[PDB]
């Protein structure tokens, strides 16, 4: 009855601090949530940050054969009451497949699918699943061998999974620095999500992070 844990669909993300404005209904000096800042002006608030991006990286990539059996039977169950790679799969939206570099698109050792209703085959040349809605992304997977199913951007992408409840496990890193946003991450019932992993602090040139992870428990 619980599709995230049946085919295993987690969110990643990664959040900074928000930076004030002298100007505008939208400055929040005391937001409750000190990381909830995702983007700015089609980019990263932060722009560069060569930990978080390994991290990212990692995650993403990482598969082990020796547990996709037990994944495995868990959706034949499921579906019943091709000696592929075994890989992650990892949805966006349009503008994030628009931002990645050249040389990083499509993601490697990734399965992509971007989230559009304007973009066609013709278009891109590079492999990856095109859908129209989350229900067909639904669809796709239940017709699909891969290990995780990774969702790793953006806003409207991550606010729908949460509200339809198709989320297992949310790897959110904060980024500790300042930086003016115009995107933030949407917010959800905490509750049914309980802290589950806390690293240890980090560094990439003077701006500190971490990483955590909640698991609907
Ligand atoms: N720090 C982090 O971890 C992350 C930061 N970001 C940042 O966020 C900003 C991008 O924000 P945003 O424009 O919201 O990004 P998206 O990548 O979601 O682009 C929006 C477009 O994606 C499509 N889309 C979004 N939701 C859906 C949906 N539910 N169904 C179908 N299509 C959908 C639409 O395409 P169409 O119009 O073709 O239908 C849409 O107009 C950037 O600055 C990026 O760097 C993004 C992800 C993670
Ligand atoms: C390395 C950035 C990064 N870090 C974390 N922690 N989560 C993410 N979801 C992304 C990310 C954002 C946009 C694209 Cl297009 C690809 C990945």
């Amino acid at each position: 009855e619980n599709l995230s844990d049946v085919f295993d669909i987690y969110a990643i993300c990664a959040c900074c601090k928000v930076a004030p404005t002298s100007e505008g209904t939208k400055n929040e000096p005391f937001s409750p949530r000190t990381f909830r800042g995702l983007g700015n002006k089609g980019t990263l608030p932060w722009k560069c940050n060569s930990v978080d991006m390994k991290y990212f990286r990692s995650v993403t990539t990482y598969v082990d054969e020796s547990k996709y059996e037990k994944l495995k039977w868990k959706r034949e169950r499921y579906l019943r009451m091709n000696a592929d790679k075994l890989q992650n799969v990892v949805v966006m939206g349009r503008s994030n497949w628009e931002s990645i570099p050249k040389q990083y698109k499509p993601l490697p050792n990734r399965i992509n699918v971007v989230l559009s209703k304007t973009l066609t085959k013709e278009d891109v040349k590079e492999k990856v699943f095109i859908i129209d809605s989350i229900d067909d992304l639904l669809l796709l997977l239940k017709k699909l061998k891969y290990y995780k199913c990774f969702i790793i951007g953006g806003a409207q992408v991550y606010r729908e999974c949460l509200s339809r409840n198709l989320i297992k496990q949310i790897y959110f890193t904060r980024i500790n620095g300042a930086y003016p946003c115009d995107v933030f991450f949407p917010e959800f019932d905490e509750s049914e999500f309980r802290v589950t992993s806390v690293s240890e602090v980090y560094n990439s040139k003077g701006t500190t992070l971490d990483f955590l992870v909640y698991s609907k428990v």
